[PDB]
């Protein structure tokens, strides 16, 4: 595992969450399930609690843009970049936005699994950079593993416990 430059983190026992934009791909409530699932696998490991507000900022603002969307990282179209998010910290800090232009799933057809691409996303808002280990959910690339079975890797575990503990 790596963590971002400087060890970045929430230093706060709970963190908020928006979710200020949703996909045309997937019901409303899929993503809301789907975003709690991603962030209470992080969270099942480490002291943090998370909880949604539906108006105003939340240290994580979460959202759906095609192509330029106000940050300078301006989504491409289908595949290459699927999604990005920032470390922690205010404003952009936190943030995860996904390229509407993927075709986003749940797992039950062909495109983008949502699950497994918010997971990584997270673990980004909540400090985590990149693995050099194929198997974790860190890993910088899609589909190494099975994004409809899969779970954190210990180098995943190791990498959020060293930035909040256990
Ligand atoms: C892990 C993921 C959920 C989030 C990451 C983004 C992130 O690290 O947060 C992601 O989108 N990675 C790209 C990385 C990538 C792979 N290639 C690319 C070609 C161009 C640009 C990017 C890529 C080769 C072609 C395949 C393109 C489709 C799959 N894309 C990826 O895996
Ligand atoms: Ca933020
Ligand atoms: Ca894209
Ligand atoms: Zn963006
Ligand atoms: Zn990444």
């Amino acid at each position: 595992y790596s963590l971002f430059p400087n060890s970045p983190k929430w230093t706060s026992k709970v963190v908020t969450y928006r979710i200020v934009s949703y996909t045309r791909d997937l019901p409303h409530i899929t993503v809301d399930r789907l975003v709690s699932k991603a962030l209470n696998m992080w969270g099942k490991e480490i002291p943090l609690h998370f909880r949604k507000v539906v108006w105003g900022t939340a240290d994580i603002m979460i959202g759906f843009a095609r192509g330029a969307h106000g940050d300078s990282y301006p989504f491409d179209g289908p595949g290459n970049t699927l999604a990005h998010a920032f470390a922690p910290g205010t404003g952009l800090g936190g943030d995860a936005h996904f390229d509407e232009d993927e075709r986003w799933t749940d797992g039950s057809s062909l495109g983008i699994n949502f699950l497994y691409a918010a997971t990584h996303e997270l673990g980004h808002s909540l400090g985590m950079g990149h693995s050099s280990d194929p198997n974790a959910v860190m890993y910088p690339t899609y589909g190494n593993g099975d994004p409809q079975n899969f779970k954190l890797s210990q180098d995943d575990i190791k990498g959020i416990q060293k930035l909040y503990g256990k």
